[PDB]
């Protein structure tokens, strides 16, 4: 019986009673933070019900409780957010003038994200079977961290994740038995841990039943990485000796437990790795591969046409939905189309609110949301968040028992992204003004521009198409259209600049020069689908892919700076 089927009837049980278990979460939290001091300044006077709440308390945005998150920043140990101490800072790759917003949380939310991830096998044990019998190569990383003036650590939630005892030090799962050893992901030289992983996962092909990586481009990044490292892959399995490039003690020890010379296998990588179509690669070099297990909900389904490349079409999973803040549901219908994803939030994780969103209590709890509706996600958590508006649009596409399931629309305002980096119309229009600068000695200008998330290199780049009007007489030489590109970079915000200096998910932002015309070709085009004279700016993103062979078809010139934008771990402040 055991483990799947207890969890399976967990589910059961916990959206069975959904309305009784998110008023058994919210009447938790304000007992226990009852007299912490955010609840106080508001007068709730101690109650615990959910009227006086919804009636009393806020609906609010990080701006919002910023006073309070910078003074437990800075030190103050008072309870002010939550009653239990604040164990660290959560930093979200959504930012708030340009720095990461640092999410409160305690230690005892470990427990809820693990509850979380132990939900996911068991569902997938319904729809495909064997997965205990064999391993996952997933490509899990750690990043940078950081300490805030107060001594408080401040880091990703997964990278807290996996230094956790809750990953760190785990039991051994056969269905969650992977192929990367612990050494290797909390490995802080992020090519160490990127080869090593690599390395293990080849080592182990053979016994690989399904293969991910948070995101899409995380995995994408992956086998980049094997496309020009295969050579000294091949080189470490035929020998048996792990690359000297790999100086980290820990790792390689982990390794060396699993390297073993094999000719055998070293004969088989390069014979596919040689071929110069990659087409398929993935159920070659893992022949045994059943899905990938990848997020490609969101702007990652940028990424699905590349995937399929890579797996000649294997299935697409997505597991889960969560973030900084607070972890938030599963996909109960793992191997369904990429296109019909929805969530179950699960009722016990935090107090889920939802703000209806239309093309006097205002919220609408779990329960009562409607079919069909859009939703504005707003949470109230255990580390002291309350009513906290996530800034992700739901929509309600059924419901499992009396807990509804949710697609995922969009976190708001996002405009472009590659990986966990979100950059929104604002901070493009002011770094292309911050750009337009270099122009001025040479009396040009732009007329017009737009941008595009390009997903043909790995890691993904940012380009923005510029059609220029030349009034002076001298021609703008490279060095401009580069001082261009890195002033674009220099102005985007904090997880943009980590993407690019550290994490390596994102490469070198790319200016490309149009002839004249092209936006007026453009538009055109955008009329004859679409064609709204009237209201007709250039879009500032297109997406679409005839628009973009349009436009690139029109490029006279490119540019990508040499240079890296500044990133220092942090907050500015
Ligand atoms: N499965 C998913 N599909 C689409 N977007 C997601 C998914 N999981 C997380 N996200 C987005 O990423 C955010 C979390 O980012 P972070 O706070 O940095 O972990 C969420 O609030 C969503 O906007
Ligand atoms: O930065 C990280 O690695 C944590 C993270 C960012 N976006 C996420 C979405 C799903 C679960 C974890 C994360």
């Amino acid at each position: 019986d055991q483990k799947n089927k207890q969890k399976l009837q967990l589910i059961e049980e916990l959206t069975s009673n959904a309305d009784q278990v998110q008023r058994q979460v919210l009447e938790e939290i304000l007992t226990r933070n009852a007299d912490v001091e955010y609840l106080r300044r508001h007068d709730l006077n101690g109650r615990t019900d959910r009227e006086t709440f919804k009636n009393i308390m806020p609906v609010i945005t990080y701006e919002d409780i910023e006073p309070e998150i910078n003074r437990i920043a800075n030190g103050d140990k008072s309870p002010i957010l939550s009653s239990k101490p604040i164990s660290e800072f959560l930093t979200s790759s959504g930012t708030s003038g340009g720095e990461r917003k640092l999410m409160p949380t305690i230690e005892e939310e470990l427990d809820r994200r693990s509850l979380l991830y132990s939900l996911l096998m068991p569902v997938m044990s319904q729809f495909v079977p064997g997965l205990e019998n064999g391993k996952g190569m997933y490509f899990l990383f750690i990043k940078s961290e950081s300490k805030t003036p107060g001594g408080l650590p401040a880091r990703p939630v997964l990278t807290s994740y996996y230094k956790s005892s809750h990953f760190k030090e785990r039991p051994y799962d056969p269905y969650t038995n992977y192929t990367s050893p612990n050494e290797t992901i909390l490995c802080s030289d992020s090519y160490q841990s990127m080869y090593s992983q690599m390395l293990c996962g080849l080592c182990q092909h053979q016994e690989v039943l399904r293969v991910g990586a948070v995101f899409a481009s995380g995995f994408i990044r992956a086998i980049k990485f094997l496309e020009k490292h295969w050579i000294e892959l091949v080189r470490d399995i035929r020998t048996g000796t792990l690359s000297s490039l790999i100086t980290d003690p820990s790792v390689r020890e982990a390794v060396a437990k699993i390297l073993k010379p094999s000719p055998k296998l070293a004969d088989f990588v390069e014979f596919e790795c040689k071929k110069s179509s990659w087409q398929g690669i993935i159920t070659r070099l893992w022949p045994n591969t059943k899905y990938v297990d990848v997020i490609v909900t969101g702007t990652m389904s940028q990424y699905i046409p590349t995937l399929d490349y890579y797996s000649n079409g294997l299935p697409l999973v997505c597991t889960m939905y969560a973030s900084s803040e607070c972890y938030f549901g599963v996909n109960l219908r793992p191997l369904c189309k990429p296109s019909e994803v929805s969530y179950t939030l699960i009722p016990s994780m935090a107090y889920f609110e939802f703000l209806p969103v239309h093309r006097q209590q205002e919220l609408v709890d779990l329960v009562d949301v409607k079919l069909g509706q859009e939703y504005e996600l707003v949470v109230t958590t255990y580390a002291g968040l309350c009513r906290y508006r996530v800034g992700d649009l739901l929509r309600v596409t059924g419901f499992k028992n009396k807990a509804p399931q949710f697609s995922f629309i969009c976190r708001k305002n996002v405009v472009l992204s590659i990986d966990s980096d979100k950059t929104d119309e604002v901070e493009l229009q002011n770094a292309v003004k911050n750009a337009v600068t270099h122009l001025v000695p040479f009396d040009a200008s732009l007329s017009e521009y737009t941008s595009y998330a390009d997903t043909s290199s790995i890691p993904g780049h940012y380009v923005l198409f510029w059609e220029l009007c030349l009034d002076g007489n001298t021609p703008i030489p490279p060095s401009v259209f580069e001082d261009c590109c890195l002033a674009v970079e220099e102005s985007f915000n904090t997880v943009y600049r980590q993407g690019r200096v550290s994490d390596k998910s994102i490469g070198p932002l790319e200016i490309k020069i149009v002839e004249p015309g092209t936006f007026d070709k453009l538009m055109d085009y955008a009329i004859s689908l679409g064609a709204s004279i009237n209201q007709y700016k250039t879009p500032r993103c297109v997406k679409f892919a005839p628009i973009i062979e349009l436009l690139n078809s029109r490029v006279v010139d490119s540019y990508f700076s040499p240079k890296c934008p500044k990133w220092v771990p942090g907050h500015k402040q």
